[PDB]
Parts: structure tokens; C-alpha cells; sequence
């Protein structure tokens, strides 16, 4: 696949809201239970967040977006992708890890739902590594889960 990766902005709503809500399923959340993204916080990340689309000529196929929590640490949220397809994340993901280090970022955090080790098994794959366990650290609609927490090491 022949993909172009491009910064998203406001002016990208209306692709990000079809690709999101057609997606449906976040990457490393669950097949069912999978955050919403709403028009509020839709926008609320197109306008520190940068928030990145792959695109096969005219279509937005996946997202990703990393968010700087302000000392400072980003995290990689809000990863969708068309089939789930490893080889175009996988494509994203590894950008992620070069537009941080050449950011100057210090590290990349990813939470993954606890029993999803398709995107444990990716994650380890791109280089990340076990941080650790978190229970209850997210909420979905009105249910828990439990996520691993893995980080990229950019200092080294």
C-alpha cells in the first residue's frame, strides 16, 4: 500500500469523524468496548496534541494522535485503523517514534486493554517495553479495564 502520512487539523473533521466512527474499534482497546469520539473532543484535538492521519490517495485509513501531558510525558492515543491492518500501523507507529525523537521528546507511552495481545505483540515488536500493570485504568461507556502500560525509551 502506497500511503502519505499528514498532520491533521481542524479542517480535517469531517474525514476524522468518518474514519473514527466507521473504524469504530480503537487499536488497542477492546472489539467491543472502544472509546467515542466525540464532536467536542474531536475538535478539541485538531486544534498539545498532534494528531496524524495515513492516507491511500484521496482516503484517511488510520489515525494516531500523541498527546504531551503537561515536566512533561506524551502519550500515543486515539489509534484507529481501517481492518486493523499491522502493516500500515505499523508504518504510523514508527513514525511516532521519529517525529518524537526528532521533537526531543524523552519517551512514548502506549496503555493497551489488558487481554489484547495482538497490540501487546505489535507494540513489542516496534521496540516498546513493558512498564507495567494498571488495574481499573480505563473506562469504557460504564465499563472497566485493566491495561499494561508499555513506553519507548528515546533517550537511548
Amino acid at each position: 500500500a502506497m500511503i502519505e502520512i499528514k498532520t491533521l487539523t481542524n479542517n480535517d473533521f469531517n474525514e476524522y469523524k468518518r474514519l473514527v466512527s466507521t473504524v469504530n474499534e480503537e487499536f488497542t482497546q477492546d472489539s467491543h468496548y472502544s472509546q467515542t469520539m466525540t464532536d467536542t473532543l474531536i475538535h478539541d484535538i485538531l486544534n498539545k496534541c498532534i494528531v496524524f492521519g495515513c492516507y491511500e490517495n484521496e482516503t484517511l485509513i488510520a489515525t494516531a494522535a500523541l498527546e504531551q501531558i503537561r515536566e512533561h510525558k506524551s502519550l500515543i492515543k486515539y489509534n484507529f485503523v481501517t481492518n486493523n491492518d499491522k502493516s500500515i500501523n505499523s508504518e504510523l507507529i514508527n513514525f511516532i517514534i521519529n517525529y518524537a525523537r526528532q521533537n526531543n521528546y524523552e519517551s512514548l507511552l502506549t496503555s493497551i486493554v489488558s487481554n489484547n495481545i495482538g497490540a501487546k505483540v505489535f507494540y513489542s515488536a516496534l521496540g516498546f517495553d513493558i512498564l507495567g500493570f494498571e488495574k481499573n485504568a480505563i473506562k469504557i461507556g460504564n465499563t472497566y479495564f485493566d491495561e499494561h502500560w508499555l513506553f519507548y525509551d528515546l533517550i537511548n
